[PDB]
């Protein structure tokens, strides 16, 4: 499957920046997703790491090391303050909730 180190990269990665979005290119709903984080809501770039998985040698292992940290196996998958948000979807709801607003207001402060 994936080794813990491979794992423990991985939680590093989602960690480092405020917003974390593992995405794919061609991935509709990742350019959904990085629009509404990005464009529509204005989250800082300084303040995400993107990563698109299709354009990384090691992304296939990032993917299931995402897959092994939550369950999830599709792109996107959002992170934010080191907190699974899941994909698009999830994050749809919590822009249509308010909640995301509120989720996102320390990437502001």
């Amino acid at each position: 499957m994936v080794s813990q180190e491979t794992v423990a990269h991985v939680k590093d990665l989602i960690g480092q920046k405020e917003v974390f979005v593992a995405a794919k290119t061609y991935c509709p709903y990742c350019k959904a997703t990085l629009s509404t984080l990005f464009q529509e809501l204005n989250v800082p770039k300084s303040k995400a790491l993107v990563l698109e998985l299709d354009e990384m040698s090691n992304g296939s292992e990032i993917q299931d090391a995402l897959e092994e940290i939550s369950g999830q196996k599709t792109v996107p998958n959002v992170y934010i303050n080191g907190k699974h948000i899941g994909g698009n979807s999830d994050l749809e709801t919590l822009k249509k909730n308010g909640k995301l607003a509120e989720i996102l207001k320390p990437v502001f402060q």
